[PDB]
């Protein structure tokens, strides 16, 4: 068997996690910034947006919540704000990390690595596949996947030129 079902969406939470260790190594570059209380800011304008933009993929799940076919659309919602405020959780402020600037980064970082911990609730719960009518879900889980490595790496690429600015 292959070609009908099977294949598991567990692999989501493995392309997903694997790519939040490329993050976490990135926000290292960060720390060599310039020191005028003017460097953090631009540190919030970087990470404030992967909140939005890894928070996109949270969306994508409503499609399965819009019009699920059991007790599944509950436990999609969840996974769709669950993940959506733990990124923009850190959303929420701006002027604070340019104010105290002492640790409002590792907010962000802190914040990325548990949009993996949630692919694992969502990973075990459509694995069990005992559904057999929720086909709307399949399309729903491979949505996030391609929005994960996109918005994993999101900070990476501007923290990256945040060390640097220019």
């Amino acid at each position: 068997d292959a070609p009908a079902g099977g294949n598991a969406f567990e692999e989501m939470e493995k392309h997903a996690k694997e790519f939040q260790k490329t993050f976490s190594e990135q926000f290292n570059s960060l720390v060599n910034s310039k020191n005028t209380q003017d460097f953090n800011k631009a540190l919030k304008d970087g990470s404030d947006s992967v909140l939005q933009q890894l928070s996109a993929f949270s969306s994508s799940l409503q499609g399965a919540i819009s019009d699920a076919n059991g007790k599944a659309k509950e436990a999609l919602e969840q996974a769709r704000q669950n993940v959506e405020k733990t990124a923009e959780e850190l959303r929420k402020a701006h002027p604070d990390v340019e104010k105290e600037a002492n640790a409002f980064k590792d907010k962000l970082q802190a914040a990325v690595q548990t949009t993996v911990q949630e692919s694992q609730k969502l990973a075990k719960e459509v694995a069990s596949n005992m559904e057999e009518t929720n086909k709307k879900l399949a399309p729903k889980i491979k949505q996030a996947y391609d929005d994960f490595v996109k918005h994993a790496e999101e900070v990476q690429k501007k923290l990256h030129e945040a060390a640097t600015k220019q």
